[PDB]
């Protein structure tokens, strides 16, 4: 549950005294940290750690956007509508009908990415 | 936060580049990203941090999207975990009044045990 996680961020922000000390820096090799924690996991095929780790990755890539929006004043709603404005236009063929073969995606890609 | 989701089911879906792509690709997609957050946060740019965030929600989503499709894992049960653990390990978001980092970490360490 998604909006719990970002309850709990927005929680944090306001409240948490070890979050206040922390750096993007920092919340950034917290999350290199928990990506090697997955590959990990998948090496083992351990599916239960798999995930595990997912859940502490995608709560630490929260965190770094939390910090980025206190520090830096990063909105993240923004930051996502952007992303999302990059992808749609970069890779059209998500919003096809009709699949399309990996040559022909990346023709398209190869001249949106200009 | 929702049009990215939708936006990534699409990709699983349609999209023969990410059908090519295994969750070790993607750990390392997303390791890259947090390269070029450290970066736009060196020169303080902060139309471009904007733009690494976003990129880095993205990818770390791929990689969990990924989990799910070669591994199974649930992204909602993924973040119910980590919702759990938070709860557990920092009791005090819960908590009306503030606390001391020394308090809080106190606390953060034998929970840390359970
Ligand atoms: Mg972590
Ligand atoms: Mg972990
Ligand atoms: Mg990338
Ligand atoms: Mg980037």
């Amino acid at each position: 549950m998604v909006e719990r996680l970002l309850e709990i961020i927005e929680r944090s922000l306001r409240k948490c005294p070890w979050l206040e000390k922390q750096s993007i820096e920092t919340l950034l090799e917290a999350l290199a940290s928990e990506i090697e924690e997955v590959a990990e996991a998948v090496k083992k095929n351990d599916l239960a750690n798999l995930e595990e780790e997912i859940g502490d990755m995608i709560y630490d890539a929260l965190l770094v956007a939390a910090v980025a929006q206190r520090d830096y004043g990063i909105d993240l709603e923004s930051a996502i509508q952007k992303v999302v404005e990059k992808i749609s236009h970069r890779k059209p063929w998500l919003f096809w009908e009709e699949k399309i073969s990996l040559e022909e995606a990346e023709k398209i890609w190869k001249e949106r990415k200009k």
